[PDB]
């Protein structure tokens, strides 16, 4: 019978929910320009830091020297306590600790949706772009703690980000229990820098330092999920990537803050694209077929793509609670909206409805049309 059809409402690149969702070059070009600042200043931070540790190595110089040293480096942007901290910690250096320091680079690479390429343009007021750029630190292997430490390598990060947030109006810095990060509101945007240890020269020896609790390190390679998911976009086709973002897109629309994460949402749809039959010809039909399996995905709980990882992405039924008993109903709900925008009386209802889901962001109702099903 008669079927009103979503594809271009979806894919078009001009005003569907494509052309809504992808950055423009330009604020692509600002988040990599944002990346670059960070990088560079972190490099700095680091390079400040050996000096100091090479004038040491030259002559066993006093904590007052250290000190002030430190003082005219961008360290100075720390708390005394935090300063005073760093200065001990090149103090109390031995020889081999002093010289892998005077041997470590930090290097970089890029996690997250950046990367994974499904960033969306935020929708409502106070939601920003979660971008993520780890800061990793070849080291030999460790059993609980490297040389150099803990402590001091998550100083030096708290340097670079917060002389960054001191020299940019602008800009503010939080601790986060994985990772360093600055806010810029203004920009509706914000740069996680998580940091890793790693061997000098496979994800066994990748690991993610902590904040605060009882473990500082933890073994989190987020090459694991990044590789997957590209794997999985050969594998499925060129459909994934856009269907992850309307499933992120609507979870944007259904939450102002909270719902499921943006991972969780891509393993359930890799799941069901793997072992439900769909068409990429009509994407309308796809994000149904989506939608009416998600429910069941949720409920047993989404594993990880990564098996070391054993925490599930989203928790099985047994243990929800209010929030996910509240993202379990608007999952729930997600097939029905479609299915009530397909069968519409007319065109403006059809996109009033299914704007329902994905909020009112696309408004070109003839890009909905008359079909067939």
């Amino acid at each position: 019978r008669m079927t009103w059809n979503f594809h271009q409402y979806y894919t078009n690149r001009n005003d569907g929910l494509m052309g809504k969702l992808v950055l423009t070059d330009e604020e692509k070009n600002n988040l990599k320009a944002l990346r670059k600042i960070i990088r560079l200043r972190t490099r700095d931070v680091f390079e400040e830091a050996k000096g100091i540790a090479k004038a040491v190595k030259k002559s066993a110089l006093t904590f007052e020297i250290i000190q002030e040293k430190v003082s005219t480096t961008q360290i100075k942007h720390l708390s005394d306590s935090e300063q005073r901290e760093v200065a001990k910690l090149i103090y109390e250096m031995d020889d081999d600790a002093r010289d892998e320091f005077l041997g470590l680079t930090p290097r970089f690479w890029t996690q997250g949706s950046f990367q994974y390429d499904t960033l969306n343009r935020p929708f409502q007021p106070g939601q920003e772009m979660d971008i993520d750029d780890g800061t990793y630190m070849p080291m030999p292997i460790f059993e609980s703690e490297p040389k150099i430490g803990h402590s001091l390598l998550i100083l030096l990060v708290d340097a670079s980000l917060k002389s960054l947030v001191a020299e940019n109006h602008g800009w503010k810095f939080e601790a986060k229990q994985t990772c360093g990060r600055i806010k810029i509101e203004a920009e509706k945007t914000h740069i996680d820098v998580p940091m890793y240890a790693i061997p000098k020269d496979g994800s066994e020896n990748v690991n993610l330092a902590l904040r605060e609790g009882d473990r500082k390190w933890i073994n989190s390679d987020p090459k694991i999920v990044e590789d997957w998911f590209n794997d999985s976009c050969i594998r499925i086709g060129k459909h994934l990537r856009k269907v992850c973002r309307f499933m992120k897109a609507w979870r944007d629309a259904q939450w102002d803050v909270g719902g499921p994460s943006s991972i969780s949402l891509m393993a359930a749809t890799v799941n069901i694209l793997d072992s439900v039959a769909h068409d990429a010809s009509d994407l309308g039909e796809t994000m149904k077929i989506i939608a009416k399996h998600l429910p069941s995905e949720f409920a047993r709980g989404v594993e990880s793509p990564d098996s070391t990882d054993e925490k599930p992405l989203f928790p099985p039924s047994y243990k929800h609670g209010p929030r996910e008993m509240d993202i379990m109903s608007k999952l729930e709900r997600l097939p029905e909206i479609l299915s009530s925008a397909e069968s519409a009386d007319s065109k403006s209802e059809a996109l009033k409805k299914i704007n329902m889901a994905f909020g009112n962001r696309v408004t070109n109702s003839e890009l909905i049309v008359l079909a067939k099903a």
